[PDB]
């Protein structure tokens, strides 16, 4: 195989597309990818819809969480759901329905710090947010020990939210957004789709 074999591809998980291809139809915040995209229109609308039960989270466990965080966390499920340039990140885990996840995909720290400058008035009772939740409700909700508390307190520093939040999912670069070295998971589609040559970047030969 090649190191390039990992550009432009889909991860084996729940609702991805099996390669990736345009989607005219994403919804509202994931429509940057239409181009080119690892999602479909439905999982596009459901994962911007707080209630859904096909793609079930619950952001208001503490409270309605304000927009102006909601809608990072909605841009990550985007870039998650999505984008067909994390190949360089993918990680087997081999569950149901599950095959793989992402490993350390090194988001720009502006867009981490932005993240967590948006959400430091929200609230949240756990500083990881990818197991442990009590879901007998039916939905997520703060299980016991878990007490509300301010951004802040379960993340202290934007690395600590950004790669604390899914257990590594991310690990916060220091290149600035548009060096094409880090991944952004705000943009435009206007100027195509910068994170591209981020993937290529990462795929490089060795020596
Ligand atoms: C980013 O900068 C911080 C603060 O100096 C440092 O702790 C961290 O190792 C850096 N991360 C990189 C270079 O990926
Ligand atoms: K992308």
């Amino acid at each position: 195989g090649s190191r390039t074999d990992l550009l432009n591809v889909c991860m084996d998980a729940k609702h991805h597309k099996t390669k990736p291809g345009p989607e005219d139809k994403l919804h509202d915040q994931c429509s940057p990818w239409k181009k080119n995209a690892c999602c479909t229109a439905s999982t596009s609308q459901e994962l911007h819809k707080d209630t859904s039960r096909l793609y079930n989270f619950n952001w208001d466990h503490c409270g309605k969480m304000e927009p102006a965080c909601k809608r990072h966390f909605i841009q990550d499920t985007c870039l998650y759901e999505c984008s067909p340039n994390l190949g360089p990140w993918i990680q087997q885990v081999n569950q149901s329905w599950r095959k793989e996840r992402f490993l350390d995909v090194p988001l720009c720290k502006e867009d981490c710090q932005r993240w967590w400058e948006d959400c430091h008035t929200s609230h949240t009772c756990k500083s990881n947010w990818h197991r442990g939740w009590d879901w007998t409700s039916g939905v997520n909700k703060c299980p016991a020990g878990a007490l509300c508390r301010t951004f802040e307190s379960y993340f202290p520093t934007p690395a600590a939210l950004c790669e604390g939040l899914w257990s590594h999912s991310y690990k916060v670069s220091n290149y600035s957004r548009g060096s094409g070295r880090c991944i952004q998971m705000w943009f435009d589609s206007a100027q195509g789709n910068p994170n591209e040559e981020v993937a290529r970047f990462y795929a490089a030969a060795m020596h």
